[PDB]
């Protein structure tokens, strides 16, 4: 029993973490069979940042330039090249701890781990979920850009994001691991506000499965509803409209509690009508919308990595 | 900017967790050094598990009857012993990834990191505190003891739990690394109960700190406490009472703020009476207590 936020076990991305100095700024980097890759905007001095010449920047670099350092011993960088907003940093030595990986892109309410690091250390692991409006609700201070969100599949990583900044808001953005941003967002020191934010439906379907599963029922109601109808309430409190794809992955959920898809929102339209009343689910007073379906199931039956 | 519940990294203690088999038993096993540490329950059968003589029990087992697996690869047993509820077996293999690592106990409202095993193998990790019944309110199933608690301290590991039972509410128990049960509880299926939980003040005040850290204020108010006067409001809406110990502890967030820790518990007396009225504090409609005043200093600053 229990049901708590989870991350993936961090110790394959531990042993990739190193530390990436480029004249006075020092960032996390990536280091992948013999690439690092890093944000670019490591090149960057406060007034490049302002409207940057990445490719001018990088011409003047030369290899000497990066200083890579992966626990206490430096790597020697002996190329470097940038892809999209990402720079890679050939260096001489493959790193040995290399695990099996892929660079996947992933979808707004996608949830992920997040190895946050500072001077190439790792510090924390979170789980989170890249938001419909594709910022991150991260917990990132100075120094944490280059620190990497994953999801593992069996005895595979998939990186899918890179963190280069944080917006006005105190929420953050950042690419895949191929350097393309996720959201509107690019790599500068200028105006730039995260959109007008939405909530997960699928995932809090998955959550209110989850609670189920752990005993609490009470938010169950004898009610259902025509997808078009749960889309029409759902679109006037902010929620993302739910698919026929949605349903069909809440489907073993939905088999396993006896409770369909339609019939549980059914109980999510009441509560976002009427509210929680003083009562909680699975200790929160809120509705909770970054563990996908499948987070729920890997939890709920104990999946190991 | 942001506040997260954060766990430590899991991988200096992802190197160290192996699979006990003792019988038909399989359960999660800590790999130090040349020791598995285990709860000791593994070497209970079905006729067993009501009340246990486990020195009987241990006894009557030879080193061959442990199976200890680490990945792909059997390991030796070449000794047996027990401390208290944890039992340990030498092997003939020195851990060759154990990490700097030390045994601590912690005191309740203490927080650290969950790795959750299953068959040897890590499938998660998250962020505990032991409640002030010395409960954990764990994510854990079936399979899952021997499943370790940690903090990490620059590069050292403070192995503070080892997940043992759940109780009847959905609770965890367990206990240290030397095999202490936190809280009054038995490694025996007989009756055995949570009692009523309380909420860590000291960490919703530290949580209440993070808060205006991070550019959260609405919750503050004009007004002041004495602490005799702010436990007996806490008291009354079943919050662990806040000692001068406390008070001290929460100086640095209270400098870094210039909020008076009784000028926050006075905010917090207020927070208890009114609600949120809609509103959140990072994020969250609910009190928060699974961040200590340590956690909040690192994570913010
Ligand atoms: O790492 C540097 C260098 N640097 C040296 C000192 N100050 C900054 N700059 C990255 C930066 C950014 O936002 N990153 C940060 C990431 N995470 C959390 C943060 C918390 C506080 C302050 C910065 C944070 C700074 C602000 O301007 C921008 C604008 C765009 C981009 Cl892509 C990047 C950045
Ligand atoms: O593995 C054995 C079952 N066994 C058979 C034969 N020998 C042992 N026992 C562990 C047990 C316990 O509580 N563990 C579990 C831990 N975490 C989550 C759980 C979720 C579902 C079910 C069990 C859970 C079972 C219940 O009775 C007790 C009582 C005391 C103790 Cl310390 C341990 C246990």
């Amino acid at each position: 029993s229990g049901f708590r936020k989870m991350a993936f076990p961090s110790g394959k991305v531990e042993g990739c973490m190193v530390q990436v100095t480029c004249g006075t700024t020092t960032l996390n980097g990536l280091w992948l069979d013999d690439v690092v890759y890093c944000p670019r905007h490591v090149i960057c001095t406060s007034e490049d940042m302002l409207n940057p010449n990445y490719e001018d920047l990088l011409i003047r670099k030369s290899n000497h330039n990066f200083l890579v350092q992966a626990g206490n011993v430096q790597l020697r960088v002996i190329g470097h090249s940038m892809q999209n907003c990402v720079l890679k940093l050939k260096v001489d030595t493959a790193n040995p701890k290399t695990p099996k990986y892929k660079f996947v892109r992933i979808q707004p309410g996608q949830t992920f781990s997040v190895l946050a690091c500072y001077n190439g250390s790792p510090s924390g692991v979170y789980q989170c979920a890249m938001r419909p409006n594709f910022t991150i609700k991260g917990s990132f201070l100075n120094g944490s850009c280059g620190s990497v969100g994953f999801n593992i599949d069996y005895d595979c990583v998939s990186f899918c994001y890179m963190h280069h900044m944080e917006l006005p808001t105190g929420v953050h953005a950042g690419t895949d691991l191929e350097g393309n941003f996720y959201g509107p967002f690019v790599d500068r020191q200028t105006a730039q506000a995260a959109g007008t934010d939405t909530t997960i439906t699928v995932n809090v379907l998955a959550w209110l499965y989850a609670a189920v599963i752990n005993g609490d029922r009470w938010f169950l109601n004898r009610f259902t509803t025509t997808l078009n109808d749960f889309n029409l309430v759902a679109m006037k409190y902010n929620y993302e409209p739910l698919t026929q794809d949605h349903v069909d992955i809440l489907g073993p959920l939905s088999a396993q509690t006896g409770i369909a898809v339609l019939d549980m929102c059914a109980s999510l339209k009441e509560l976002l009508q009427n509210g929680m009343n003083g009562r909680t689910i699975l200790g929160s007073a809120l509705l909770e919308d970054e563990f996908t379906p499948f987070d729920v199931v890997r939890q709920c039956s104990g999946v190991t990595f």
